[PDB]
């Protein structure tokens, strides 16, 4: 189809993704996806078959 | 179809996604799709097949 | 079909997810789809086939 | 069909969503679907097929 | 069919979840479907097929 | 003397003094000491000698 | 004498002092002293004198 | 005399004086004495001699 | 005398004055004294003397 | 005498003074001291003498 975006902006201040730490053991951040940040920010994604498998896990612990 | 995003703003400050951890053990921020941050965000994600699998999981503890 | 939006603003600030842990252990903050923040955000998923599955778990522990 | 949004706002502050803890072992927000935050936040989700299943679950303690 | 939604504010300010634990064991926030935030926020959701499943629980403890 | 003041405190949130005014026309707000604000505010004054004189008046209107 | 001010916070948020005005004519905030904000604030003001005046007025409208 | 302020604080935000006016003629904030801002905020001021004035005036208008 | 101002402080974040005008005549932001601004902010003033005059307006218009 | 300020910090972030105008006529921020900013600030101000003025006005229109 189609996918029309158009903006108008004076000013604009984005922060994306920010991680922090301290004295800390195991921290995970995970995204399946893009990461897009911006002043007009846009993604897109198409899967086209059968039998698709899409899989995010933070972590795992195998023993 | 037709997805039309049309946006006017003077002033945008927008802050995304934050993980802040102090003398933590696990922490897990896990997301299954993208992350988009911005004055005008726009996702879209499309799926084309029998079967399709999306499965997200924070950890997995196995022993 | 049509997706429309449209908006005006003059001034936006906004807050999408937050993770704070203080002497923490186990901590999850787990999203299926995805994660969109601004000043208008927009966040479309379509998914076509038979069988499909969608499975969000926060964490699993087994022993 | 057809899904129109129209927004007219001059002042707009959001705060989405905040997981917080101190001295605490587990916790878990876990949200199936998309996390969608702004002034004009739109999500919209279709799924066409027979025995689609979607299931979300906090925690699974298995032994 | 046809959803329409149109909207005029002046100030808005709009906080969506928030999940506060201390000293706690074990707390769950869950969501099925999608967390829509915002100065006008619309979420919208179709499931077309026989046989659909939408299952959410809290937490599972079994042995 | 001795002016002693001790003070914990884990979470403050404080606003001193707001004047707001939307299509009004005289609008006085007049503090003839000062104007102290915050977790732990202190405000002391001293005066020594005969014949002082404090005056605070809103507004004065001659003709 | 002694004046001893002793505070401990964790976390303090503070507004001082706003004046706000739209399509207004004539507004004012006045203060005769000092305008002081802060977690721990402290004003001290002393006069050593015969015949002083302090005087503090909005406005003065003279014809 | 002696004067002691003695202050711990892990995280303060502090926001001193703010004047805004939209389409407005006439609007005055007016501070006699010192404008002081911050974490730990302190302000003393000693006037010594015989028949001292303080005066402070939002505005005069004469005709 | 003796003034002695100590503190320990993890983070601060401080604003001291603003002024914010849109579409606006006369407006007038007027500090007889000092404008300190800071994590430890400090301002000390002593006047030594017989008739002594301090005196703070916003604005005189005469004809 | 004796003034003494000691100051630990982390991290610090301070903004002093902001004048901001659009479409206005006659703006003023007036000071009649020093302007001071920074983490860790201080200001300090003797005179010594019979028959001092310090005065401070934002303006005058005399016609």
């Amino acid at each position: 189809g189609v996918l029309y975006v158009g903006s108008k902006t004076k000013k604009g201040v984005v922060h994306g993704v920010a991680t922090v730490a301290e004295k800390t053991k195991e921290q995970v951040t995970n995204v399946g996806g893009a990461v897009v940040t911006g002043v007009t920010a846009v993604a897109q994604k198409t899967v086209e078959g059968a039998g698709s498998i899409a899989a995010a896990t933070g972590f795992v612990k195998k023993d």
